[PDB]
C-alpha cells in the first residue's frame, strides 16, 4: 500500500556515507570470498579441530 520510489530519490549525507560502507563492505567481502572458495582443506582442517 505505501509504495514509494522517493527513499531512494531522497538522499541525505547520512545515507551517503551508509550505501557508501555498504558498497566498500561488499567489495572486502567479496575479495575475501574470491580468495577463500578455492582451497576448502583449511577449512576442513578447522572443522575437524
Amino acid at each position: 500500500r505505501m509504495l514509494s520510489q522517493e527513499s531512494l530519490r531522497k538522499q541525505n549525507r547520512f545515507s551517503r556515507a551508509s550505501e557508501k560502507m555498504f558498497d566498500r563492505i561488499i567489495a572486502a567481502y567479496g575479495r575475501g570470498l574470491a580468495k577463500v572458495l578455492n582451497h576448502p582443506w583449511l577449512t576442513l582442517s578447522v572443522a575437524l579441530s
